[PDB]
DNA sequence: CGGCAGTACTG
DNA sequence: CAGTAC
DNA sequence: GCCG
């Protein structure tokens, strides 16, 4: 492997996406990426130059790390960048909000608790701060979404409910559920958050509630009986014509979405969560031209109007 | 030069 | 809207 | 940061 010029580049690449440079920190996610898993330690530039996702500037210090064992720039890291990365692991703030907080002289959770001014999300965020950063085993996954479905095919035994993310790809654990549900009668999806939700309240099993669309529920949840924590559960609700484009976007991964995202674009077309379609319209799309949607009834279809072998979900977890 | 996703909340 | 998250 |  390479862990020599990735352990150097990943401490960069942390300090970048914790002060909010997104897009460099892209640029090193995807080349720390590539040198995780090639074949072959690299030996010096032009191998490097010669990479895919690695550049002049991350050749000049693939070599730095080669030449000398050590690389200047990170004797250049700003001292905030442990605490940016304390306050940005609250659910709710992010670089912005962590940089304010580091400005006006706060340096702790005790700092933030005591004195800080915090949105309903983060307040909830911090009172759960180490559970939500904890991943349960998947089998603690598993009897979250039975939880969902018990409620939700109480009120419509023909809605689907499928646990989706790490738990969908086989992982061992899981950092919280997705739970997508659908129906295959085409609408009576519609208007079921308020029984739902409700009824998994009147449980107790709903503890808090983070983001409650119209579509798309956000909280959280704890189990029944002792040595439980709260868990992260998202739950999505979607037409039954989307359901292989959420079912895809929610399985992930994230990096796995974003390639497909930018295949699709080579060939004209966009993919989202709803639909595969084909482009609008330079770059970033047009101002007019809706773009037609492709048929993709199920995951199979997408990979194939993408040109692309199918994939299961264990072979996405990119 | 500029995209690297688009959309959903929250306030 | 900006910020955050998915 | 990467890339076209
Ligand atoms: N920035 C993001 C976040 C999420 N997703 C998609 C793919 C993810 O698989 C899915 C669910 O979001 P999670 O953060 O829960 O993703 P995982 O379940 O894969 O995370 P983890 O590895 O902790 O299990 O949403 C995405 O495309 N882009
Ligand atoms: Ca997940
Ligand atoms: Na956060
Ligand atoms: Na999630």
């Amino acid at each position: 492997h390479n862990l020599h010029i990735t352990e150097k580049l990943e401490v960069l690449a942390k300090a970048y996406s914790v002060q909010g440079d997104k897009w460099r920190a892209l640029g090193y996610a995807k080349a720390i990426n590539a040198l995780k898993s090639f074949h072959k330690p690299v030996t010096s530039y032009q191998e490097a130059c010669s990479i895919p996702g690695i550049g002049k500037r991350m050749a000049e210090k693939i070599i730095e790390i080669l030449e000398s064992g050590h690389l200047r720039k990170l004797d250049h890291i700003s001292e905030s960048v442990p605490v940016l990365e304390l306050f940005s692991n609250i659910w709710g703030a992010g670089t912005k909000t962590a940089q304010m907080w580091y400005q006006q002289g706060f340096r702790s959770l005790e700092d933030i608790r005591s004195q800080a001014s915090l949105t309903t999300q983060q307040a909830i965020g911090l009172k759960h701060y180490s559970d939500f950063l904890e991943r349960m085993p998947r089998e603690e996954a598993t009897e979250i979404e039975q939880t969902v479905q018990k409620a939700a095919q109480a009120f419509n035994s023909g809605l689907l409910c499928v646990a989706c993310g790490s738990y969908r790809r086989g992982k061992a654990t899981c950092g919280d559920v997705d739970v997508l549900i659908t129906h295959p009668d085409g609408r009576s999806h519609r208007g079921i958050f308020s029984r739902l939700l409700d009824s998994l309240r009147q449980e107790g099993f709903l503890t808090d509630d983070l983001v409650k669309g119209e579509t798309k529920y956000l909280g959280v949840c704890r189990l029944p009986g002792p040595g439980r924590r709260h868990r992260r559960l998202d739950i999505i609700v979607v037409p039954y014509s989307e359901f292989a484009c959420a079912l895809l976007y929610f399985t992930g991964s994230a990096h796995f979405n974003r390639s497909m995202r930018a295949l699709a674009k080579t060939k004209g077309m966009s993919l989202s969560e709803h639909a595969l379609s084909t482009a609008v319209v330079n770059t970033h799309g047009a101002k007019v031209g809706p773009g037609r949607v492709l048929p993709t009834p199920t995951e199979k279809d997408v990979f194939r109007l993408l040109g692309l072998p199918y994939r299961e979900p264990a072979e996405r977890d990119w």
